[PDB]
């Protein structure tokens, strides 16, 4: 009965969350995750997104010079009345370093159309290219209408959306992620302290991503953290109160920590299994997958974790292709599948050649 315990989840004080494995994708807990909800800062990390994505491809650098335009003049745009501002003047010329930490860290909204006009030449079309990456993820709840967040009645999105947009940002864009944990920065003789007070905290390995919160919206906070194998990410939106903000996220992370593990059993090209092949230049095809495989389990479960495969077809005839699906593997606890994935051919066999 310990061995097979479910851990029960603890009540979380908001109106939705999610808490997945960032490697596994595995979803360890989930109330109300899809509903669509009114994203309000957490709409920067998608903005962030598309920098990063941007200076990945090499278009531009952080040393690079942004000149600031009447449209992200903070005082010039009563749009900016009561938010978050690097409070920028038109004709500044600020690196990208210090626009991109202004969204960052302080999700100063200014800085985010001098970044949007710099990496997509206007607003409108670096939101065209916000919602691209909304389809490329395969997002189904989560629809942006501005750079920042504000001025956007009909923008939304999801606590599942949200952790995989923490996700996405960590996989894709790791130099645009790892300004997350960064807890002050200097524009302009102020110092600006990091809005996300989990990094402070000294008993859990904080380093993202994002805090938000509006009348309508309430709290929201998209935390990431690691514990050596393992990296949780959390999305809590419409924490009800304050100081609840970090404390419910704390809550569902350590819990996560405790009770589960993340393993990886099997990675790119390793042979998991090897099978006859007909008409081949070999007699035998070697059998794995072409993503290294993990999996959340229930903490100290390691060594109970079976794995065996099925197949297909009954024989393998070349021409075999690389990454050619075979069959699947099935990953067991207790006599019971859990996890399933393709079982690929981690090397081309062409017919034979005498």
């Amino acid at each position: 009965n310990i061995k097979t315990m479910i851990p029960g989840v603890p009540q979380i004080d908001a109106e939705s969350y999610i808490l997945i494995d960032y490697n596994s994708g595995k979803v360890l807990a989930e109330q109300n995750a899809d509903v669509r909800r009114d994203p309000a800062s957490l709409t920067k990390m998608m903005t962030s997104y598309v920098i990063g994505q941007a200076m990945k491809a090499g278009k531009f650098k952080e040393t690079d010079l942004v000149t600031i335009g009447n449209d992200a003049w903070a005082t010039g745009n009563p749009v900016f009345k009561g938010s978050s501002l690097m409070f920028l003047k038109p004709g500044m010329q600020v690196p990208v370093s210090q626009l991109i930490r202004g969204i960052n860290l302080q999700s100063g909204n200014d800085a985010c159309v001098a970044m949007a006009d710099f990496a997509a030449g206007s607003q409108d079309a670096f939101v065209g290219l916000m919602n691209s990456y909304v389809n490329a993820l395969g997002l189904k709840n989560t629809h942006f209408q501005t750079v920042h967040g504000l001025d956007a009645d009909g923008q939304y999105s999801s606590a599942r959306d949200m952790a995989l947009i923490g996700q996405a940002l960590i996989r894709d864009v790791p130099n645009e992620y790892s300004i997350y944990k960064e807890k002050e920065f200097t524009f302009n003789g102020i110092r600006q302290l990091n809005r996300n007070g989990l990094l402070w905290d000294n008993s859990l390995n904080v380093d993202g991503i994002k805090t938000g919160h509006t009348d309508k919206a309430g709290y929201n906070l998209v935390a990431s953290a690691t514990e050596g194998q393992m990296r949780l990410i959390s999305a809590v939106m419409g924490g009800r109160t304050f100081k609840g903000r970090e404390a419910e996220s704390k809550k569902l992370l350590t819990w996560g920590f405790r009770f589960f593990e993340t393993v990886n059993p099997l990675k790119v090209g390793k042979e998991f299994a090897s099978e006859p092949v007909w008409f081949g230049d070999s007699d035998r095809a070697s059998l794995g997958v072409d993503k290294d495989v993990y999996l959340t389990i229930p903490r100290g479960r390691m060594k109970d974790l079976k794995a065996s495969y099925v197949l297909n077809s009954s024989e393998l005839h070349a021409p075999l292709q690389k990454n050619q699906v075979v069959g699947t593997i099935n990953f067991q606890l207790d006599g019971k599948t859990i996890e399933q994935r393709p079982l690929v051919v981690l090397q081309e066999i062409p017919e034979g050649n005498f």
